[PDB]
């Protein structure tokens, strides 16, 4: 198959986390299949079908934990597959793909703004919010509360190994919002002064569990200890279909040198392993609500979100498979 | 008034954290008064006395949180005051200061060894152990349990902002102990494979609370959630006497440039604050045992230690005072 | 603009709490629009419509917390709006308002009876039951369980500041049920002899939280500490729709003279504030079941009730609005 | 009135626990109905109808706690009844009974196989599983996981008084799975080495509570204590529809001779009562997931299984009733 | 025996709670025995011995729950008894009693001031303190923090049935301290804004339990839920000797009409009992510290306080017994 | 080397559990030492000394977990050793052994009687008590309470594998106390009707943990869950001095034939391991009080029992050692 440059560049940048955030990763995965359909030089429908099959697979094997990525691919290729199997001609396939792909990106953008408006109603004036990592959705909520004229301060946790909290601190601060930057270790110490916790999701499971950035479960734990509300801002495509039939989510182990730089680690003894999980799993009992673009749920209603939007596809194979 | 440079240098190095760890800071300050005494050029007792008080004030105003420091100073200066007020001559006073400092240092070393001997009995063949920061007393326990031929593995938390875990990791490796190095955030995620938790203490309070490196309380919190024993390895001079009469322990707020380096921090907007507590406080309900040189205690028995060894001095002002 | 006195009197009495309890307030407001419609002197639909909206605004601005009230108003006014905008003539509109109000009142009465029938099955012969405030729906359950020949005894909390428990106590006694009357403070002390807890609800939220009379959350808290079932007896019109899209329920702050009578309160210094929340919020983790007219649910299933019966109206403004 | 031998045998074998396990009981009840219809000497529809009614009551009045039994009888008799009231002739009605029984029996075996497939995905290589009693659904999960190449070990609790664990241990051993057998008392002692708990259910209620063999709640409680996942393997016919309308599940109290043999018990004093509850009730807060043949649910979603598969029948009487 | 007027007046006023507060009750009990020794017209030592024996018994049978009362009597009569048994003449007995009695009252007064100074060190500037009932000792702590220039607000709970909170609110407010008065039911609702809880004791037990005003355990419970420190301000004579040898403290049941006034209650049905426990028992795990006049303890160190100050007397009969 | 028959019998009877219960074991060990001295044919002091050393080792190497045994041997052999090193002649040394054994045996019986007296005060009229295994100290508490006229009922858990509960039930029945006998699995089912839990101890550690019959921790855990008091009835020789210096108590693993009889076990597959821990370890957070003959303590005061009664011996070797 004749895969375009942009499909491979996008895959590289997902692996390397130059492109990161589960929402963004997913939009970018959709963008890539769109560009493959723009520039494809294929003559028949069945050539193009095959390019998009292979482009999808390239994109799926980049980073495993955020289901947002495969839900973007599925959004485009369920539609592309249906077109092809009902004998769409070539230009009818090229459009299905381009259009499905634009549908997903626009609905993503709209969902986040909507999550912002909903979640902000749960923020009270004077609140001190503690967040983790960098999440566009969590930030939509905090940003929207500030624009409503609520006076808020956000406690940004640093989020090692990759320092995501620096992006968050600068982002919120540039909107006018006062920020307090602290280390991940200081989360319990400042939980007493915290009124709310607002964080993202990479995968939400059937039973209510949230996979998000490493350290998320600690903040959640001690939030429960102190009765601070834990609010997970998360789009419906963060919800994980395969968990309905009993799959556990893969937790991405990233390279040791994101923790200890190569120049430093090569000097350390052989009997020190460095372990770099990218994500942990927060149980549902530590979660007050999940703010989706369709509204507030208890985390145990994740099963409904999946029943009604995703369940149907589980009897079929994946839409990029032979 | 005529204070030697070794006192001034010890101070500077305690502040900058070139000299660090509660016990070592204590030994360094004992040592500093020793050198003041050896090298003093005083002719009268009153003149040496005055040097020994001023040197004590300089050493005590360095770092507040770890009570080891003022306890070392008191061990020396109670004995210096008793001698001076009982009419000691110049050389009897100089030797009282010197010999007292030596007793403190010697007892500090013996206590850490004995703590290791005692704590090691609570480590079992096969144990995965999680620790935090760098604690001589904690390491002593792990080192001895290995030396007894137990096959242990230690999970070492990175301990930001100052990366104390690097020190711990390299040291444990160097005695032959396999290490797993993780970010602080990952402590709950790895608590399910952990069997024991073993950390140090900077100050231990009347009611059993352990003030220790920032993040300690999170590790204990989730340790307890999981039923993993939390064991604090701690010398009797870590116990805090002022807290018998209601005093709260000051928590050191250290320079923000330790968190975010100067060169970068000055590029950030005014409306980000960086906050950097060097310690947090862990409740007694989350501690299984404290391991002192005199044996295993439940945390609530902190008060006995304080009664029988320290309470006598609480009717009197500090032995360095005018 | 030409509003009858029955609407004005119903309002005044809802405010003063002469008419009180979530369900009864709802029925009183349905009834108030009914009388507005029966007695209206309008010639045009537009003129009646306008009376029905203004009367609705007057009734809704009385007391905020209990969602029963605006739910009753909507039951009537959704149907009035649909008729008016579909071109109904004066008398078709008047009858739509009147007949809708009647359906609400009739359904309210049937629901409380059925709730009693359902809840009673969860009461067992011999049960000591603790309750709080005065709730029709809660009493219905206790009354029916007695009527079935179960030998129950009810602990009745006094419920300050308004002494709601006196009402509950006299009423339960009058059906033949032995009562034990205690101050609110004594609820933990008597929780060890309690078998069941049965209380009402003013608003139930998207995530399962029950807003109810002040003190409810304490009784549930210690009920849970003790493993005593907490059962909330509540009509579907107690469920709060705005909370699907992030709205927090306002908690009524009532006059301080209800706490400390006027004559006494004016003798007190300026620097005492009296604060008087009429409700508190009980988390879903402390609730065993909610008992509605449609059956037993776990609290987290609040969201289903809200979805299938109320969410449809959340794209539209209130049916009383200009 | 003309009930075949086979029905009376099934009933006796169910009461004496010669046939046992919730699913197998249900399959035996349907088998009996199937054999009543096959061998019936009834001449008219109304005569067969009456034999089946009576068979169904004989069967329902054997053992109360496991609802799998009445759900089997309902499955058949709902269909048999809908035929009879439509005016179905004799051989038409005999086939509704015969075929509905076979549908139930086949779907049962299919459901359990699929529970195995789904629940096995939650077992990870290396896992140690604690189980309780003898559940065919739980065993399917453990068997499948092992067949996938996962090296697991199973802690089989003995399950007094009927010694069920001996059956589970022998069985699992017979597939090549290493079993650790321990007494019920030791569940907490070994919870620290358990990774996963997997058990059956006799009845699952509307709020998520699980009724299973006596002991089950203790194992769930200490599992929650230690953060081990509790996974309930349960066919959808284990869910209890009467609970939707407030019913409490009856806890079968069986003979004291199953605890203390007749020989020994008769010598004991009169003032020793021997109580033998066959089941207990685990709350949903201690259950991570229910594995059904339609998927994984959080325990709070039990109410949906019921709304959507059994809720329709609650306005009618039992099908075997007049 | 010729008991003076003031012994009987004091007993009456303890029963009626005209004199109340455990410290005050005890000082007043001591005052009474003092006055009996002032005014006694007795000729021999053995007459006087007998008057004080009988005066003590009159005072002991007034209110049972606060051990402060009998510890005051014991303080005077251990001394009086020792005098008499070593053959003190009459004036030597009259003084022992008068003087012992003044010793107790002065040490009481001094202990409270000292509890104020200790406990205030645990109060931080800006703190919002929630209290219960009226306790001189709790107030000493809060009063002393305010005089130190810490800016504090106190949340006074009303404390039914007897309204103690009115005395507290007026008292604190008259010292300049801002007060918030709320009902006992509002304790959890305002626990989120509370930094510290400071309360009294009537009896502290060997194992750490605090008997204090009804409702105390609820505030403590929800304080633990929210991680607010519960500090019990309490003199060493609040500690309960008989608990060392396994006695449970009697919980005083006061007359129903303190709850519902006589004019009102006489009209209520016969099947309503009104239950008025004066006190409840807070377990030690909900208590952070006990501030005694000898300093801060964990509640589990109550056994030490009793071992060293009280243990010795338990092998002897009570000092007012024949 | 010349060890009498009686010592070898005691040892065998201890290993096979023909003599059992921690106290009774200890009394049997001292009895053996007493009989070794009485019947000794030794001519010199050093010869008797040597028989006693060897007897003590034979006895100590029977069963490890219950420390009552080594504390008995220590009581005697500390005294026997202090005599021998003072130069005591033969008949002087024989009497130290004989008399020290009798001192221990008499004080044991006295301690248990006094535990009964003390612990009975915590039983209230009406109480239902759950117990576990067969403890003479626990039984003393239940017997005394009943003898005081309190109408109690006792839930006797069966205590597999050795069926201890049958002994407890028969015994208690024999004093006229109504017993409910239940299997271990049912402890949580009946915890809701239990008012009080009362059990023994084999070893009590320095931090308060209680080692008792397998199952004990499950009963403590579900008791804590339901706020039932857990009361441990334990002689002061149950406290474990090695634990002061970090030692962990060994958990005796006994024969698999005590779980599954030899006849049956030999037929089973090789791939079923049967594990029989005889004890488990209850944490101090789940224990309300330890009832000793010197009084009630909170479990955290165990360290004082030890400091003040056994702490002296830890700098020396065992008395029976060379
Ligand atoms: N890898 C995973 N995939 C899906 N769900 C998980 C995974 N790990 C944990 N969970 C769920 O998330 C929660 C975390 O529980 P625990 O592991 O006990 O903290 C539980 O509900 C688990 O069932
Ligand atoms: N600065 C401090 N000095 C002494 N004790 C403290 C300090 N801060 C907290 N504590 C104690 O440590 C524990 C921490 O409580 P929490 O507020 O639950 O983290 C409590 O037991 C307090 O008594
Ligand atoms: N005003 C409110 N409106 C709606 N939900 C609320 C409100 N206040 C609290 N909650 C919810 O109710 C529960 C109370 O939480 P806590 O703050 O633990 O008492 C949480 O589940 C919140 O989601
Ligand atoms: O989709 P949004 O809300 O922006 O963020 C969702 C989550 O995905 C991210 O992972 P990574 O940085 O890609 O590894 C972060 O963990 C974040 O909370
Ligand atoms: O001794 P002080 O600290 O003043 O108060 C101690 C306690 O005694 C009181 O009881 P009551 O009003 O006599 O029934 C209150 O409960 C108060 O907390
Ligand atoms: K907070
Ligand atoms: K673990
Ligand atoms: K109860
Ligand atoms: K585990
Ligand atoms: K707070
Ligand atoms: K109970």
């Amino acid at each position: 198959a004749m895969i375009v440059k942009e499909v491979y560049e996008t895959a590289e940048k997902i692996k390397s986390m130059e492109i990161r955030g589960a929402g963004r990763i997913a939009r970018a995965a959709a963008q890539a299949l769109m560009i493959q359909a723009e520039k494809s030089k294929a003559k028949e429908p069945e050539e193009l079908w095959n390019e998009l099959k292979v482009a999808s697979k390239i994109l799926y094997n980049t980073r495993p934990t955020a289901v947002s990525l495969p839900n973007a691919l599925r959004y485009v290729m369920h539609r592309v597959k249906a077109a092809y199997l009902g004998g769409a001609d070539l230009e009818t396939l090229r459009f299905t793909a381009i259009n499905s792909a634009k549908e997903f990106i626009y609905n993503s953008e709209k969902a986040i703004e909507r999550i912002g408006e909903i979640g902000a109603k749960r923020i009270e004036d004077g609140d001190i919010i503690m967040t983790h990592s960098h999440s566009k959705a969590a930030i939509s909520v905090m940003k929207k509360a500030f624009e409503q004229g609520k006076n808020i301060k956000v406690i940004v946790t640093e989020t090692r190994p990759k320092w995501q909290g620096k992006i968050t601190a600068k982002e919120l601060a540039s909107y006018g919002i006062p920020v307090i930057y602290i280390v991940d270790s200081a989360a319990r110490h400042y939980m007493k002064m915290t009124d709310k916790v607002v964080m993202g999701a990479d995968s939400i499971t059937a039973n209510g569990a949230v996979i998000n950035k490493i350290g998320t479960s600690l903040i959640a734990l001690t939030a429960k200890e102190h009765r601070v509300w834990v609010m997970i801002a998360a789009e419906t495509y963060k919800f994980h279909p395969a968990t309905m039939l009993g799959q556990l989510v893969e937790i991405e182990m990233r390279d040791p040198t994101e923790v200890i730089p190569e120049e430093e680690l090569r000097t350390w003894p052989k009997n020190i392993e460095v372990w770099n999980p990218a994500f942990d799993v927060t149980p549902p009992e530590y979660i007050d609500v999940i703010i989706t673009e369709r509204g507030i749920i208890p985390p145990y209603a994740a099963i409904d979100i999946l029943k009604e939007e995703f369940g149907w596809a589980l009897k079929y194979k994946e839409p990029w498979e032979d």
